[PDB]
DNA sequence: CTTATGT
DNA sequence: AATAAG
């Protein structure tokens, strides 16, 4: 089965991801920045409670490590933890936006080409990492009222609410899928920051092109959701759309 | 939470 | 002078 066939590539089974190939990410500041801290809004007991457990978990993988930085900004429960960047984007020097729109995108499927595998990167700005001194930017405050701990925690990875993650992941995923474009020149290849599309013009060259890829992803420390992906199929969702018969 | 954005 | 998003 696909599943067992291929181990480290889907998060399922090969744990969490970690590009290996990809050096540590520094963050340029705007020329005239200076940190920013904000503080903490009080918590409720109950979105404290249903927060903690998602902190602790990234805290046992290393994505989350403690620290003290001039940098904080607010965590705000959702109950999922979501940091308010907002601030901290302001300070942070633009980059130019390489990632196409969805419609773009598409125009790069041709007729030919009517075998599609969809893959969906699971937790994909955690597989990059961050250099140790671009991390204090991302701080916030962490509490365990009934555990004795306040104090800051910070971001090892690419975090969820900073305004160049899309582009800094699309990127850097382009760079690890370079080589495998150039020895599957017959397969197109459509990225959409964590969003795939895998084309090919028959069944056969449509499941060796989704395993040579899926061998390449998890070999790279990517890794795709088993349960989301559609594996060679002349149907499939991609970017909201339904690709049917070369339509839409 | 805060903060940017039609009738 | 309600709405979506970090």
């Amino acid at each position: 089965t696909w599943l067992s066939d291929f181990p480290q590539a889907w998060a399922e089974t090969g744990g969490m991801g970690l590009a290996v190939r990809q050096a540590p990410l520094i963050i340029p500041l705007k020329a005239t920045s200076t940190p920013v801290s904000i503080k903490q809004y009080p918590m409720s007991q109950e979105a404290r409670l249903g927060i903690k457990p998602h902190i602790q978990r990234l805290l046992d993988q290393g994505i989350l490590v403690p620290c003290q930085s001039p940098w904080n900004t607010p965590l705000l429960p959702v109950y999922r933890p979501v940091q308010d960047l907002r601030e901290v984007n302001k300070r942070v020097e633009d980059i130019h936006p390489t990632v196409p729109n969805p419609y773009n995108l598409l125009s790069g499927l041709p007729p030919s080409h009517q075998w599609y595998t969809v893959l969906d990167l699971k937790d994909a700005f955690f597989c990059l990492r961050l250099h140790p001194t671009s991390q204090p930017l991302f701080a916030f405050e962490w509490r365990d009222p009934e555990m004795g701990i306040s104090g800051q925690l910070t971001w090892t990875r690419l975090p969820q609410g900073f305004k160049n993650s899309p582009t800094l992941f699309d990127e850097a995923l382009h760079r690890d899928l370079a080589d495998f474009r150039i020895q599957h020149p017959d397969l197109i290849l459509l990225q959409y920051v964590d969003d795939l599309l895998l084309a090919a013009t028959s069944e056969l060259d449509c499941q060796q092109g989704t395993r040579a890829l899926l061998q390449t992803l998890g070999n790279l420390g990517y890794r795709a959701s088993a349960k989301k992906a559609q594996i060679c199929q002349k149907q499939v969702k991609y970017l909201g759309y339904l690709l049917k018969e070369g339509q839409r």
